[PDB]
């Protein structure tokens, strides 16, 4: 049990908007699944973020505007009237200056992170070892109905 382990700002909203961006978001006049809407236990309408298209090569990303420590992520996702969205698995990548991109592997091979089960208990993803990166990327990879994302980053300070 370490004290490096963190929410980093995702729900307090500690971590702005502008910090939060994506390969794409779905948006029409009736709601706007946003990158800056993939926050735990944010409530709404559209309170989570989703790619304009399922498919695995969409991605969510987190800009610290500096490095950090990063030692886990939790993922939740949403239910919309009767329906469940989350992800199921995931990858992780990360970068230090934003254009040059890691997988975070594990044992031999890229890790697949095991992700939610339902549409609102929070699932833990620790990462060992843990990363120290200033950009964060999740890469959806399997999901329940669609792809919608609510999480949280766990760490501390790096440098």
């Amino acid at each position: 049990l370490n004290s490096c382990s963190m929410p980093l700002g995702m729900e307090s909203k500690a971590i702005s908007d502008a910090q939060i961006t994506a390969s794409s978001y779905f948006t029409n006049m009736f709601a706007t699944w946003s990158p800056s809407k993939a926050r735990l236990h944010l409530q709404g309408r559209s309170n989570a973020w989703r790619p304009q298209v399922n498919n695995p090569k969409e991605w969510l990303q987190v800009d610290f505007q500096k490095t950090m420590k990063v030692t886990g992520v939790t993922t939740q996702g949403v239910k919309s009237l009767l329906t469940s969205m989350y992800v199921k698995e995931f990858l992780i990548s990360s970068s230090q200056d934003g254009h040059q991109w890691t997988l975070f592997f594990q044992n031999g091979k890229v890790k697949v992170f095991q992700g939610n089960q339902d549409s609102f208990t929070p699932v833990v993803n620790c990462l060992d070892p843990p990363l120290l990166t200033r950009y964060l990327r999740i890469h959806p990879q399997s999901w329940v109905h669609q792809i919608a994302l609510r999480m949280e980053v766990l760490g501390c300070e790096a440098q």
